């Protein structure tokens, strides 16, 4: 019957770390991914995730999760989740960050984000990161990465790749409500 | 054509503020309503609108709050609003709050979110506000009241009014994702 999870998952804050639980999350059905940097060492992701086959497979990606080795919060019955927190999650980052934003979209098949996150490369530190894809035949990412020594480049190797990337650093609703 | 207007406004972040400006949106069918305390001296609210006359009701709603003394972004037909920022803005405050959580709804009429507004007291600063109504025959309101010499105590009396109101500082969604 219930045809939605929402889950609060804590993942390490370090390089890589996205990649590697969107792999272990690669078999099931991700409609949205939120996260913004907060804390140094822990961070903390919104997941909502498409179901099939109901609380027998809530159940399933929660043990799933568990079993890798993450921690998670199920949300899926919970009404503040449902009603209001799940437009609120992400905001500002803890501190001011120096980073560039990113748009991206492409057309939804199995597997199409993980082809996606294959390519940026762990090399850049994500500090934001929102994912949405319901139903829609495009699925659509924003996503921040913090500048190092140098500044990342995209734009032209992620449009060869059919991405269509545009640089949203001086986005208006990202400058006014989200950045740091 | 367009049904919606989307709006980042600049109020003053002091006690009576979000009053004072529902008040001035007082004829308007706001849909949503979205902030978290952040900068000491200027709040940042997110308004989604509904409209029934198009860009000229858009227009006259920029208008009318200029000429009441706010700044406004027009974020309307902003491609990342639209796609991404509207299910981000929000998130933690800025540094840790001493705050009590309370949601409540109300069954929808016009000026309902106004009564409620004006039943709580600007007593209390406000660290928190989401209110989203979309159709639903009820309004969902979620806020977070600052502790002073001593704390809100909301239930009884907006009971009372008939607001349903109930609280949610410990709430697992909020725990997770917003407090500071
Ligand atoms: C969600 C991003 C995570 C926490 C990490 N910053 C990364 O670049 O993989
Ligand atoms: C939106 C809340 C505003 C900024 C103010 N803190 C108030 O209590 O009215």
């Amino acid at each position: 019957e219930q045809r939605e999870a929402l889950l609060a998952v804590t993942i390490p804050e370090e390089k890589g770390s996205f990649l590697k639980f969107c792999q272990l999350l690669g078999g099931r059905s991700v409609t949205e991914f939120n996260y913004r940097f907060a804390d140094a060492k822990n961070a903390c992701i919104f997941v909502g995730v498409r179901l099939s086959r109901g609380l027998e497979e809530r159940k399933e990606i929660l043990q799933m999760l568990n079993d890798g080795g993450y921690s998670v919060v199920d949300l899926s019955d919970d009404e503040m989740a449902k009603l209001h927190v799940r437009y609120m999650v992400g905001g500002r980052p803890s501190h001011p960050l120096q980073e560039r934003l990113y748009s991206f979209e492409f057309p939804e098949s199995p597997g199409a984000l993980l082809r996606f996150l294959n390519t940026l490369g762990t090399y850049w530190n994500i500090s934001l990161f929102h994912y949405r894809s319901h139903g829609t035949d495009y699925g659509r990412v924003l996503a921040a990465f913090e500048l190092g020594d140098h500044e990342p480049d995209f734009e032209t190797r992620l449009n060869e790749l059919g991405y269509d990337c545009h640089d949203e650093t001086n986005n208006p609703a990202f400058r006014f409500f989200l950045a740091g």
